[PDB]
Formats: C-alpha cells, structure tokens, sequence
C-alpha cells in the first residue's frame, strides 16, 4: 500500500520482543519499505487460500499471541535479506531486488512451511509436533534460500539434484542463523521444533544419523519416497559442508576446518556461477572444488579442504 514508514514492535513466537518495520495509512501495516521492493507479510487466516491478507494491525504494536508468527516470518525474512545483501552482494532474491512475500496461518494445525514458487508460506503446527514454522531463523531462510536457488542454479527438486537443493537451503539457513547469533548450531529447526522435548531437532548437519540421515554417499536412499529423498540425502551433502567449515574425522578421513564464510562464499558460488537444473553430487563436487580454486588458488588449504571433506562422505 501506499503510507509512511515507521517502526512497530512486537512479541515472536519464543516470547522474545523485537523491533520491525511497518508502513502506516490508517491502519499499520506489515510491510517494510526498506529493503529492496519491501517485504510484505500476509494472514492467511487459517485457509489455504493465498497469499490472504496483507497484516493490518490498528496501534503498530504486536502482543497478541496470533501476532506472534506474523512478527517472526516478518522480522526474520528482513534479517535473511540482510545476509545476502551485506555477505553476498546479493539483492532479494532474484538479485534485482524482488518484493519478499510470506503468509501465516496457513491452514490449521499445518506442521510444515515451503516456498510455493513466489513467496513463502508458513504453518502454526500442531501444538505438539510444531509450533509456529516462522519461530526459527533457519526455518524462514531454508525457506528463502528455496527462491535464490530456483532463480540461480534452478535444481530440479528430486533425486540428486534435489537433495543439492534441499542441502543449499540447509546450510544458508544455518550461515544466517548463525550471522544473526541467534543461539546458533548445525541442527535444523530445533527452536519451533516438539516444545516438549528439547535438546532435539528437525535434521542435523553436524551428525544426520543421529536422525537416521545418511551421512556417506554409500549409504544413500534410492527408493521413491520424498522425491527420491530429497530430504534424506541432503544428509550426505550437509555432513560434507559441516566439516569444510568445522573439520573432523569421518570415516577416518580426517578434514582441516576453514571456517564458515568461506564455507558461505563457496557454495555462493558453486550455487550461482556452477550449478545447472540437472547437476548431482559428483558434479557438486566440482562445482565446489572449481569455486574454492577460483577463490583461494589450485593449491590453498582451502581447495584441500574441499576435496577432503566429499572424500569423507564418499562422494568422488
Ligand atoms: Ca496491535
Ligand atoms: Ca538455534
Ligand atoms: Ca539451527
Ligand atoms: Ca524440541
Ligand atoms: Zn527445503
């Protein structure tokens, strides 16, 4: 809409208070003019039918507990844009500045959120398996993340190609998560994730088998389920990323750490300079080992690093 920027504050969905940007013509709305095109947040109101309603709200403040999920996918989108822009020279997601779009409410009891290929759409959960998707930073840019891919590499999301997918979203909802410091770690939604068990988590980079995840490529899903277990196999690909960054030993294939921003500026650009729709593990290898060259010379550490960690999780 058209209005005058200014500045709300509200209460997300873990209790925490935090500040965001709205725009105000009579009543104020949760649209944020200071990031590219805006980023815009919508209530779905429970149905399914999108996006729904832009938030309008009449006092610019945000307590209600049906406020809470609006606040967090809202504040959250706006720190993922943050990220590409400031370590990415990225802008939006589209690079062109594109308007950020997410609803909430999405139906009733729904424990999931996606990227439905024009913004991002959020569930409240059950109450018992979920709480509200937008809750967790590395939830909304997983998420986010879904829409650079399909407008830079554009993996196709099943099989091989789609477990890259699934693995990029992983590992640059983690790099944010952890640009934010918002109490970081290598899980996967272990903040909106089962309220009454702590200590768990949606998928783990750090160990996937500790899930049932596969973390070496021997041990990879072919079977049909998830589309060819594209949530599965990221395992394999999450497990690499997590020792390029940190190190370790993996099968007795021991990797020096290079920490996480170069982890981030390689994948950028294997993921915008390498990638194809079709491409598999092996040709992220490549991909990956073709960027650290590029970045870090044929001989650095760096490069080392890389082919260490896919020979580690069996991937040549
Ligand atoms: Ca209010
Ligand atoms: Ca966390
Ligand atoms: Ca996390
Ligand atoms: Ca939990
Ligand atoms: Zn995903």
């Amino acid at each position: 809409i058209t209005g005058t920027s200014t500045v709300g504050v509200g209460r997300g969905v873990l209790g925490d208070q935090k500040n965001i940007n709205t725009t105000y013509s009579t009543y104020y709305y949760l649209q944020d003019n200071t990031r590219g095109n805006g980023i815009f947040t919508y209530d779905a109101k429970y149905r399914t039918t999108l996006p729904g309603s832009l938030w309008a709200d009449a006092d610019n403040q945000f307590f209600a507990s049906y406020d809470a999920p609006a606040v967090d996918a809202h504040y959250y989108a706006g720190v993922t844009y943050d990220y590409y822009k400031n370590v990415h020279n990225r802008l939006s997601y589209d690079g062109n500045n594109a308007a950020i779009r997410s609803s909430v409410h999405y139906s009733q009891g729904y424990n999931n959120a996606f990227w439905n290929g024009s913004q991002m759409v959020y569930g409240d959960g059950d109450g018992q398996t979920f709480i509200p998707l937008s809750g967790g930073i590395d939830v909304v840019a997983h998420e986010l993340t879904h829409a650079v891919t399909d407008y830079t590499a554009g993996l196709i999301y099943q099989n091989e190609s789609g477990a890259i997918n699934e693995a990029i979203s992983d590992i640059f909802g983690t790099l944010v998560e952890f640009y934010a410091n918002k109490n970081p770690d290598w899980e996967i939604g272990e903040d909106v994730y089962t309220p009454g068990i702590s200590g768990d988590s949606l998928r783990s980079m750090s160990d996937p088998a500790k899930y049932g995840d596969p973390d070496h490529y021997s041990k990879r899903y072919t079977g049909t389920q998830d589309n060819g277990g594209v949530h599965i196999n990221s395992g394999i690909i999450n497990k690499a990323a997590y020792l390029i960054s940190q190190g370790g030993t993996h099968y007795g294939v021991s990797v020096v750490g290079i920490g996480r921003d170069k982890l981030g500026k390689i994948f950028y650009r294997a993921l915008t300079q390498y990638l194809t729709p079709t491409s598999n593990f092996s040709q992220l290898r490549a991909a990956a080992v073709q960027s650290a060259t590029d970045l870090y010379g044929s001989t650095s550490q760096e490069v080392a690093s890389v082919k260490q960690a896919f020979d580690a999780v069996g991937v040549k």
